[PDB]
């Protein structure tokens, strides 16, 4: 038969093209019109009698027959326009078709050129499988594969929209929407170029926005989460699916948190300096790798150095082949030479698949649907994909959290036709949308065949009434004295100290003695009588900076000679401040006496010479530094306690790594998983600490800028004054809060490397342990005696994490 021929090369496309022209083709020998709707669904499924393209139907009834779409009668009156065909835009067009609504998608492109990689969560593969993927992608997730290319998605979704009735329209490019000019008109789209005229007087009541990227409809409100500066690289090889590329087994890397040594072999052997690093063997081998300007511009990839990070990464700005042999250069040494010659794969243009991107800052829009009322005639207006949420690329959470953000906008749909009202809507989903930004696979259902656009079988413990209607109002469309509680505060904990008084907070502290007893009072039963009976000249002020530092957890802002001296009266309100927030109802001095610890077991900056403020201070050793002047000397990393020394031959500081049945496939699935939860972790702790060091730069920059206009400027009005040393005092606050997270971070990391080199510590040893009595020279002696110290320090460092992790465990389960 013509139909099953048809059918055929319908299923067996791989070009958008051909897709819509066998379309087009079978429904002529159907006597069909394309975009029918779900009549047209049951119309081809009843007349095409194949006997072996049953499945297909069966998955898709049961995919259809839940009831929740009440057989396509739940949205059966409304109409919808779905912009941008990326997966999650034929994602969304298909759950609307399912609950019965009209939906128009229309496409700026008019074809599929992209070749990267996207990770998929179970649930998503799931959900996939349920519409029927393996029909239409032979290679889909066969073992523990768990991952696609972007073109091999959309093509899947575009059969399956095509299916089920869904009008699609290519070349065509939306730019605004045409508010209804008269009562009883609709709303209408502005399209370029001129469209047909039934595209053109097409009216819709829902809007759901799926351009990705960074485009958003007007009223709509965006902001964006930075970093430090990075830049991504992409790469994809042609596969030629021989035995040996099959065994080469994937790999990936987080700079100092996940597979260090690979990052160190690399940069000691080619001299490639990366930050992160992914494969996935997919049709094309595909490589996505992180790397930093310095090594970029030593390799010649940049030309110069462009303040200007659009200016950067243009065009005109990188070396094609420089990127291609920097690529091919990283990507032979990660895989040890086995995949051979590897051979760029070509883009649309005929080019090597080699590009860079910038991955500094993520965008993110403020809420998710907005409502535009005019002439009594009402539109709802919902964002769904990248253009809602922009992923970071190696995290791999971009098609799930876009799978997830369409259902809960079908459910938003869905109630939306039921006639309720807006505010209630709006506040449904605004709920569900607080937590998209905190989804994983471990906090969700595990019974991912339950899945469905009823959120509760997604959303352990959901909490629908998490934003009131009051709080969305402004989404519907119609058409200080810090310093007074710091004086109070200091003032009624130096109360029952005999021999002191605190009428200011700036001479009332020369005294030293208020420090001691302000120390004294926050833990009871410390010391007294050395210091009474002492001299105490300019000595208690030191003590009690020691111990504070030492025993209270808090770092110095202001040295005690210019406390005696009062040159310093910023520095005192600041550290002042610090007290104040500490009690105002810890990590920081766990890892400061970690690394006093490993200091011991080896029994104006001074660095820069530019005027230290009183926000970009760091004292260590009795010494202040920049926050940014912290660094090793040679890979010019950021220290952190714990695992930074300092070498007095020369004044200089360096890191610890440069100081001179189906059994066996779920098991082989959970152990996949698994691995893939700990890079996971491992790389959302390096992106969290990118953000916090950005974070740092601006709030320091700004507190610059707040604390040189006050002091320049010595004859404003003193409320003025008063108001921006609340503004500074704010600005402490805020560092403080963040150096606390960071140190929280730091624990974590900490955890893995000790967990990490005490892995490859008992490799080695089991290695060296392998020679028997005949293999046996001192050189075998030195080299156990040399291990076992180390293994000996690495187990005690283990209990002592352990030991501080069941106490805090201890003092969370006390309250
Ligand atoms: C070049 C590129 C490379 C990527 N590489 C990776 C990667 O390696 N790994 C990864 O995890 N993610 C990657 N992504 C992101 C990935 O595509 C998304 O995570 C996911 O595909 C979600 O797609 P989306 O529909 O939200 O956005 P998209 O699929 O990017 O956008 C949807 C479509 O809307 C169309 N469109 C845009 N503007 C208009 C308009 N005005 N009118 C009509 N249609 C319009 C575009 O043609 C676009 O194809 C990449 C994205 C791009 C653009
Ligand atoms: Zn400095
Ligand atoms: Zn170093």
């Amino acid at each position: 038969n013509p139909a099953h021929a048809h059918f055929e090369s319908f299923l067996q496309a791989q070009l958008c093209q051909d897709v819509l022209s066998s379309f087009q083709e079978l429904c002529g020998a159907l006597g069909l019109e394309p975009g029918g709707g779900l009549p047209q669904y049951h119309k081809i499924k009843d007349q095409l009698n194949y006997w072996s393209a049953k499945s297909l139907w069966t998955k898709l009834d049961k995919r259809a027959g839940q009831p929740v779409y009440q057989q396509g009668r739940a949205c059966t009156s409304t109409k919808c326009l779905v912009v941008g065909a990326g997966p999650c835009g034929l994602r969304v067009a298909v759950e609307l078709a399912l609950l019965g609504a009209r939906v128009v998608l229309v496409e700026k492109r008019t074809k599929f050129s992209r070749h990267n990689v996207l990770h998929l969560w179970p649930f998503t593969i799931h959900d996939l499988r349920a519409l029927g993927a393996k029909k239409f992608y032979g290679r889909f997730c066969t073992g523990t594969l768990d991952h696609i290319s972007i073109r091999q998605l959309q093509l899947l979704l575009l059969k399956v929209a095509l299916l089920l009735g869904v009008e699609i329209h290519w070349g065509v490019t939306f730019t605004g929407l045409q508010p209804p000019p008269r009562k009883g008109s609709g709303w209408r789209a502005q399209l370029q170029p001129n469209p047909p005229a039934q595209l053109a007087n097409y009216e819709f009541d829902v809007l759901i926005s799926a351009a990705g990227g960074k485009f958003v409809p007007e009223g709509f409100k965006v902001r964006e989460m930075r970093g430090k500066l990075a830049i991504g690289i992409t790469a994809n090889f042609v596969n030629g699916r021989t035995v040996e590329e099959t065994q080469v087994p994937e790999i990936s890397g987080v700079a100092r948190i996940y597979n260090q040594s690979f990052f160190q072999s690399l940069l000691k052997a080619t001299g490639i300096d990366l930050e992160n690093i992914v494969y996935y063997k997919d049709d094309t081998h595909y490589f996505v790798m992180t790397a930093k300007k310095q090594c970029l511009l030593r390799l010649g990839v940049l030309r110069q150095d462009w303040p200007d990070t659009n200016r950067l990464l243009g065009s005109a700005n990188v070396v094609p082949e420089a990127l291609q042999r920097f690529t091919r250069a990283a990507a032979d040494f990660a895989t040890h030479g086995k995949l051979g010659k590897l051979e760029f794969a070509q883009d649309a243009h005929g080019q090597p698949d080699v590009s860079a991107f910038d991955f500094t800052s993520m965008m993110r829009a403020e809420s998710s649907a907005r409502v535009q009322e005019k002439h009594g005639a009402r539109l709802l207006l919902g964002l769904v994909g990248d253009c809602l949420v922009e992923p970071f690329w190696p995290l791999g959470t971009g098609v799930a959290r876009g799978f997830l953000a369409a259902f809960d906008a079908a459910w938003m749909v869905k109630r939306w036709a039921e006639g309720a009202e807006s505010l209630e809507v709006l506040a449904e989903r605004e709920s569900l949308y607080q937590l998209l930004s905190q989804t994983s696979p471990e906090n969700m259902h595990r019974n991912v065949a339950q899945y469905g656009l009823d959120p509760a079988t997604r959303y352990p413990n959901l909490n629908l009434r998490a934003v009131t209607p009051n709080q969305v109002r402004d989404l519907y469309d119609v058409l200080a004295g810090t310093q007074e509680e710091l004086l109070r505060w200091c003032q009624e904990q130096t109360a029952g100290y005999p021999g002191v008084h605190v009428s200011d907070l700036s001479s009332s502290w020369a005294d030293g003695l208020a420090l001691c007893a302000l120390v004294y009072r926050l833990q009871p039963g410390l010391l007294e009588p050395s210091e009474l009976q002492g001299l105490g000249a300019l000595e208690a002020t030191a003590w009690a900076l020691k111990v504070a530092e030492n025993e209270l957890g808090i770092t110095p802002v202001v040295s005690a000679q210019a406390v005696v001296a009062g040159s310093d009266p910023l520095g005192l309100i600041a550290y002042l401040s610090h007290f104040h927030s500490a009690f105002k109802s810890s990590a920081v001095l766990f890892l400061s006496k970690l690394q006093r610890t490993l200091q011991r077991s080896r029994a104006l900056c001074a660095l820069c010479g530019e005027h230290l403020y009183v926000l970009e201070r760091l004292c260590v050793n009795g010494h202040f530094f920049h926050r940014s002047c912290f660094r090793c000397h040679t890979c010019e990393a950021t220290l952190w306690p714990g695992g930074y020394e300092q070498h007095p031959g020369d004044g200089h500081f360096y890191c610890l790594q440069h100081l001179p049945p189906t059994w066996r496939r779920t098991l082989l699935r959970r152990a996949k998983e698994e691995e893939m939860k700990r890079f996971c972790k491992a790389q959302t702790i390096q992106r969290r600490l990118n953000e916090i060091e950005a974070a740092l730069r601006e709030l320091e920059a700004e507190g610059v800028k707040l604390e040189l206009a006050l002091r320049r400027q010595s004859s404003s009005p003193e409320q003025q004054k008063k108001l921006w040393v609340g503004q500074l005092l704010q600005l402490v606050d805020k560092k403080n809060s963040l150096v606390a997270e960071e140190a929280e971070l730091m624990i974590t990391v900490q955890e893995l490397n000790l967990e990490e080199k005490q892995w490859q510590l008992d490799q080695e040893l089991r290695g060296y342990m392998n020679r028997e009595e005949n293999l046996k020279t001192a050189a075998d002696r030195q080299a156990e005696d040399q291990v076992l110290r180390k293994l000996v320090d690495l187990v005690n460092q283990r209990d002592a994490l352990i030991r501080f992790q069941e106490e805090r465990r201890l003092s969370e389960l006390a309250l």
